[PDB]
């Protein structure tokens, strides 16, 4: 499945959401370049004004297509996400906003022809109408995060739990605790990984010529946490080691 990702792959993202009865839809288009761990995506709220802050949806849309992560060669044996392709994987999360509501997301990530599709349903409940989310108190920016991946042998898939921190307008932070589970759609074999993490950097921007409510996302994702043999083979002073 890795061979499906050596070039630039078109991406489509479709989301329907209901957060405290505020219904919305988003369509995204992008390009994924796993050779460089690189994603470029543009999301448009097709229903009008998005009723939650754009940053709160980044992981759902993208930490949404982790098949575009760069797994270094020495780690490619641990790449569940590409191994599940083209048939795809289910990705489910609960995202719990501290002192506020939660999103539950269910997505299917798979190829449709040459295009990698992420189809999502999102349900949000227990939000405070004047809290950081429904009150639009989150800054339009995004921090770097590590996503630790573990095998879920029972389900022939993977799991992850990680904390996203969203900068708030008053200078504080809104924690969004993520629990994630992924399971393969195909009946074919998949790679079950050793423990490792995805180091993810995300930059949000806008096209000044776009009048609709939208977000541009530029993201780089690299698998890490397992040290290549090179360091000991060549005595390279940059890894953790002892004398
Ligand atoms: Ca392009
Ligand atoms: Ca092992
Ligand atoms: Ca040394
Ligand atoms: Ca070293
Ligand atoms: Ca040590
Ligand atoms: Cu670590």
């Amino acid at each position: 499945g890795a061979e499906l990702f050596t070039g630039v792959v078109p991406i489509l993202v479709e989301l329907d959401g209901d957060v405290n009865g505020h219904k919305f839809s988003v369509s995204g288009e992008g390009e994924g370049d796993a050779t460089y761990g690189k994603l470029t995506l543009k999301f448009i709220c097709t229903t009008g004004k998005l009723p939650v802050p754009w940053p709160t949806l980044v992981t759902t849309f993208s930490y949404g297509v982790q098949c575009f992560s760069r797994y270094p060669d020495h780690m490619k044996a641990h790449d569940f996400f590409k191994s599940a392709m083209p048939e795809g994987y289910v990705q489910e999360r609960t995202i719990s906003f501290k002192d506020d509501g939660n999103y539950k997301t269910r997505a299917e990530v798979k190829f449709e022809g040459d295009t990698l599709v992420n189809r999502i349903a999102l349900k949000g409940i227990d939000f405070k109408e004047a809290g950081n989310i429904l009150g639009h108190k989150l800054e339009y920016n995004y921090n770097s995060h590590n996503v630790y991946i573990t095998a879920d042998k029972q389900k022939n898939g993977i799991k992850a739990n990680f904390k996203i921190r969203h900068n708030i307008a008053d200078g504080s932070v809104q924690l969004a605790d993520h629990y994630q589970q992924n399971t393969p759609i195909g009946a074919g074999p998949v790679l079950l990984p050793d423990n490792h993490y995805l180091s993810t950097q995300s930059a949000l921007s806008k096209d000044p010529n776009e009048k609709r409510d939208h977000m541009v996302l530029l993201e780089f994702v690299t698998a890490a946490g397992i040290t290549h043999g090179m360091d000991e083979a060549y005595a390279l002073e940059h890894h953790h080691h002892h004398h």
